[PDB]
DNA sequence: GCGCGCGCGCGC
DNA sequence: GCGCGCGCGCGC
């Protein structure tokens, strides 16, 4: 997966990458804020 | 009438092509004559 | 072809 | 009824 938000972030339900409790490892977000690692 | 180039590039759901609010001719119920898109499913004709 | 940004639409 | 991630037309 590869989400873009930000243009909480990625620190919720509306996040796919936090939804599938995967880390944000190549998306396009800005500002994110996923605890995963 | 407006030009739209909806399509030109590949990703995109080909089957809502000229068929949505994005398409500016299928918007204004216009006909794609003349227009540069690639794959146009516009049901409008003149 | 790429990136910007608009606005659709779903999930709450 | 709202909010924002995402699909894609458009300027360049
Ligand atoms: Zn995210
Ligand atoms: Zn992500
Ligand atoms: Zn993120
Ligand atoms: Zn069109
Ligand atoms: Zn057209
Ligand atoms: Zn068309
Ligand atoms: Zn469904
Ligand atoms: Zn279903």
């Amino acid at each position: 997966p590869k989400c873009r938000c930000g243009i909480t972030t990625c620190r919720n339900s509306r996040c796919p990458c936090y939804k599938s409790y995967n880390s944000c490892a190549g998306c396009h977000c800005v500002g994110c804020k996923n605890p995963h690692k």
